[PDB]
């Protein structure tokens, strides 16, 4: 039922979702009044991101975004616990405006966002149940801006032809999941939120990259034009475009940088 | 009922006022990549706004803003009707992030922001009547920004004194309310689009000017500071900050602009 527009969008999202009406709700404005340099906030470590060229993982519209299944034995490192990755996904705008990260930075947005989503496999036996408890998930994010060419996303989008209707399914071949990371991965922002999308549970650490990479015009192009929320036989289509949420109110939270400057 | 934080803030407005998860919801931002140049636009005629001194107007807190009732003899001349003031108020942040606008320009906030209100009286009998009316609501809004001691905003804020908690009243003596206004007031932004506090009624034609007023950095501590959302004798007090709604999503539309440079 819910969409990024109309009736059925973010605004109203809170009458069947109470989270999303609840504290600590992501995505958020990071901007100097809010930011704290966290001497703490030391490197994370990519563990088991590099998937075999030989081993394929499922692609699927969920409906909401593409998502690409990953396997629980890449982690993280670096964190109170191991956390493993269970999927990513991303958000965009649309071929007219393509302004659609997530998370701003000093008021503006990016051309798009990479969510790689995490779970603490120490704690729990999978994902779901994770993402109901206090820091069960851990987020990595990663702003996208119109540029070059990247290849590496390109291991995605080459793929979305494919998946254009809810509920469709492909297989893509694995590939070094750290060559969507950005330059300088030590530099980061880190706050306690929430899922971006319903239930909107407030479980998540995020962790948001401070440098953007970068993907083409027409890489955007055919983000923003070959997808749909809707099934193959739906006689109301809808494009999916502009399938990001608001920054909120921070509700006094503060978000930490593990650089000073 | 309804607040800007906690489970009754803005996610949760439209269970109880479904407009606020409706269409041309207010307020946007205000970025170049929607702005048009209109030579429609021509300069406002501010009428009956030098309020007689020998007349005092009510000022009161009402637990959302600080809200001056206007007479209905001021109004605005160069709409299509004739649009007569009801009241004005405030909104603002809070002294660790000082950037409550509501409207943003290229993505920024301003230190906080005027709207004066007036209501279509050549269509309909009174401000409450017209709100939810076709054409029903004309708002001046004016952002403001820390610089000089402004004389003519002391002619309220030199009030708050008497209005701390929710519910009390005080006395203003009428004062030239064009003194309110920055420079240049032919230069305006010009959109429809809703009420920004429920009801969130899509009634509001929106003029923002384009420069903002000063305020010196003791005055907007004092309006950040003065207030209470909660009544005098509640025993959970609750400072009155962050009065200021989210920007919306405003896709496929444009703002106008009267001014081209
Ligand atoms: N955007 S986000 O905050 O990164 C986020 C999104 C989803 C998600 O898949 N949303 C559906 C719409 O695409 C999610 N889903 C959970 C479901 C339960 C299992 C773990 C993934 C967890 C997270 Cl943190
Ligand atoms: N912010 S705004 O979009 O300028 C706006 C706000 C209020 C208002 O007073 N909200 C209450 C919380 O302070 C308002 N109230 C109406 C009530 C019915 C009579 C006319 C004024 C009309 C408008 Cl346009
Ligand atoms: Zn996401
Ligand atoms: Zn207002």
């Amino acid at each position: 039922k819910w969409t990024y527009f109309g009736p059925d969008g973010e605004n109203s999202w809170s009458k069947k979702y109470p989270s999303c009406g609840g504290l600590l709700q992501s995505p958020i404005d990071l901007h100097s009044d809010i930011l704290q340099y966290d001497a703490s906030l030391t490197p994370l470590e990519f563990q088991g991101y590099n998937l075999s060229a030989n081993k394929q993982f499922l692609l699927t519209n969920n409906g909401h975004s593409v998502k690409l299944n990953l396997p629980s034995d890449m982690h993280i490192q670096g964190l109170q616990s191991r956390y493993s990755a269970t999927q990513l996904h991303l958000h965009w705008g649309n071929p007219n405006d393509p302004h659609g990260s997530e998370h701003t930075v000093s008021g503006q947005h990016f051309a798009a966002e990479l969510h790689i989503v995490h779970y603490n496999s120490d704690l729990y036996p999978d994902a779901s149940t994770a993402s109901n408890k206090s820091e069960g998930l851990a987020v990595l994010a990663v702003l996208i801006e119109m540029g070059s060419f990247n290849p590496s996303y390109d291991k995605i989008f080459s793929h979305l032809q494919h998946v254009k209707y809810k509920g469709q399914e492909a297989f893509v071949p694995g590939f070094n999941i750290e060559e969507l990371l950005p330059e300088r991965t030590a530099e980061y922002y880190r706050y306690r939120g929430s899922l971006t999308t319903p239930p909107c549970n407030p479980t998540v650490l995020w962790t948001v990259f401070r440098n953007p990479v970068q993907i083409s015009q027409e890489q955007l192009l055919a983000l923003e034009t070959a997808l749909y929320c809707t099934h193959m036989d739906d006689p109301s289509p809808r494009e999916m475009i502009n399938n990001f949420r608001q920054v909120q109110k921070f509700d006094e939270r503060l978000v930490y940088t593990s650089f000073s400057q």
